């Protein structure tokens, strides 16, 4: 009637200095035994949920310094969008690009990108300029109409060149 | 004529759109912009949508964790650079101090912080860690904390 649950209880946990305490093995770093400071406020206590998990995923934040524009560029010129396009501080997904599409006798090269309940269009159209079209579903649009709306006034400017 | 006005009536009067905008394709930043407001809220800049000036952002990656790997990862290598992970919760790392001189044995021990509160490891010999955690909230602190993991683990490093 002496285990490892009662030896750390007594010559540790009894001190009141520690919260909890447990021993991990070198090998692979996971605790084998471990006691802490519970059963006062919460009969149903598990105390292997402060000293156990099983492997799961977590996210890992790095810092990137953006230039806005370049984010456009790198678009059209390379075909993704890594860290997503940003305009205007806000923060749209690069979806899909449609590249050499087809729109009453010019091409033309469009991407679209989704925010939450929105989202934008990307045109290039030729003698160097593009065209920036946005969308928000709260108001009843979306993107289908605004890539058709983006296409007809993109073939307007495509007449000039 | 301007170019407000040229989007206003080929674009926003189709009301399809929440605004427009179009970008040299040399810098590819915005030279001339519209949207569709004065309804809600008269004095609004139609600029914060289309242009703002170089700035920092985050970026999120996902990393799948063993926790147990993370313990050794900080004996390893000197350093936790995702933090510890025990339990499910994430403590920052701090110090980590070897061959420490406690009372006739030497020890390598490490400790690590979260909100309120935070955790000692303590490599003794025979190969186990010791694992020590303490909560601010019930008047504990790490300093305290530690001493109290040391002695202990002083007594392992006897039975060895």
């Amino acid at each position: 009637e002496y285990s490892w649950d009662s030896y750390l209880n007594d010559r540790l946990l009894a001190t009141n200095q520690v919260s909890g305490a447990g021993l991990a093995s070198e090998e692979d770093g996971v605790v084998y035994a471990c006691v802490a400071q519970g059963e006062e406020s919460d009969p149903n206590f598990d105390k292997w949920s402060l000293f156990y998990k099983e492997d799961y995923d977590i996210e890992v934040k790095t810092t990137k310094t953006i230039n806005e524009g370049q984010t456009i560029l790198v678009v059209f010129n390379e075909g993704y969008a890594p860290d997503g396009v940003w305009l205007g501080g806000t923060k749209y997904q690069f979806i899909n690009i449609e590249r050499d599409l087809e729109f009453e006798g010019y091409n033309f090269d469009v991407a679209t990108c989704a925010k939450l309940k929105g989202g934008l269009h990307l045109v290039k159209v030729p003698g160097g300029n593009i065209l920036v079209v946005l969308y928000d579903e709260e108001k009843e649009q979306d993107r289908g109409n605004s890539k058709i709306a983006a296409l007809t006034f993109a073939k307007e400017l495509a007449e000039s060149s």
